[PDB]
């Protein structure tokens, strides 16, 4: 721990050769590989001396080659694999992932095998290979669940897959993160860790609500309630239509965690800029967002501009139902008459027969 501090400091001072010389004062090999690869990654990312990278990866590769114990080797190869994948050496990454797999299949304990697989799956996700990651997480899971030990030994192994599924999810954008979160929740639900199930359930509503702009650092900020920070990222990374939708999705999430400042974000999302140019799908999307937000005035403006006759029918109904719940009937009838699909117009006319 102080050794890691000395190594970091030597790096900050650009004394790379000495830092690497100290890496051997680290006891654990896997830890040596972690350190070595984290140096490479920060160099690659913060434009440090790129010509150190090959020599360091060689050192890491050498440490992994000497390992002997199948589990350790598998993790080491995984660490090497995801860092190559970060740096876009895809053929080499998949080579090391396959080495990791082979070593995993040498493990005797199925619970041990399962554990190693989920780590490797986690590295596949870090690497930007979400589909491969899932496949491996599922094999990891099948490996533990199929084993012939007693209930209790399987339990801790499977909860650890849960934790890793969840962390993989957290590092992914919403569309990719969703499958990881569902598996984790499933695991936490069946295995009776309710505190953990609740958090993941919440990360799913969040990923679902803030979807298009659901960058992992944005979802992370929203979950902490650092709303202005996330909004800030959205202004930096998006403009026009995507910036509008993103701000609305954020307002919607704020609304659902009972933060009443969401009203402000909505007004600003329209009042900040000129109305961009919209595709019909953008129109539909904004109409739905504004409805769930409760801004039925704006939501109606958008719904009436939906060109797809069926989508328009749907959006007009939703708005009208919400009107009913919240009184304000003086516009309901006209809106229903407006629905182009008479079938739908009838369904809305029955649902308004809520006895409530």
């Amino acid at each position: 721990m102080t050794t890691l501090e000395e190594i970091n400091l030597l790096v900050e001072r650009g004394y790379y050769e000495e830092a690497l010389a100290k890496v051997y004062e680290i006891e654990d090999p896997i830890e040596q590989v972690q350190v070595l690869t984290k140096i490479v990654v920060t160099i690659y990312q913060h434009d440090g001396p790129m010509e150190w990278i090959p020599s360091i990866m060689e050192d890491a590769m050498y440490i992994a080659k000497k390992l002997r114990d199948p589990a350790n080797k598998a993790v080491a190869y995984s660490i090497i694999a995801s860092t190559l994948a970060i740096m876009e050496y895809e053929e080499d990454a998949m080579d090391f992932f396959n080495r990791a797999i082979d070593e995993a299949n040498e493990i005797e304990s199925p619970i041990e095998k399962g554990m190693v697989l989920s780590t490797l799956a986690y590295h596949l996700a870090i690497a930007g290979y979400p589909d491969n990651a899932l496949e491996i997480f599922n094999i990891a899971f099948d490996t533990i669940i199929g084993a012939e030990t007693s209930y209790t030994h399987k339990v801790d192994g499977i909860l650890r897959i849960g934790d890793l599924l969840e962390k993989a999810g957290d590092t992914l954008p919403s569309n990719e993160a969703m499958d990881f979160y569902k598996m984790a929740f499933d695991i936490f639900d069946k295995l009776h860790v309710n505190q953990r199930a609740a958090i993941v359930e919440k990360k799913i509503e969040l990923a679902k609500t803030v979807y298009d702009v659901g960058l992992p650092q944005i979802r992370a900020a929203l979950l902490k309630g650092k709303n202005h920070y996330a909004l800030a990222i959205i202004k930096k990374k998006y403009s026009g239509v995507m910036r509008l939708i993103g701000e609305l999705e954020v307002a919607l999430w704020m609304k659902r965690v009972n933060n009443m400042e969401y009203l402000d974000v909505v007004d600003k999302a329209f009042e900040c800029c000129e109305s961009p140019r919209f595709t019909d799908v953008n129109v539909q999307h904004i109409a739905r967002l504004l409805t769930e937000l409760g801004n039925l005035r704006r939501a109606l403006k958008f719904a009436k501009e939906i060109q797809n006759i069926h989508k328009r029918s749907e959006a007009l109904k939703a708005i009208a139902l919400e009107l009913v719940r919240r009184k304000k009937f003086e516009e309901v009838k006209k809106i229903i008459e407006s629905i182009p699909d008479p079938k739908i117009r009838e369904e809305a006319l029955n649902e308004i027969g809520t006895i409530e």
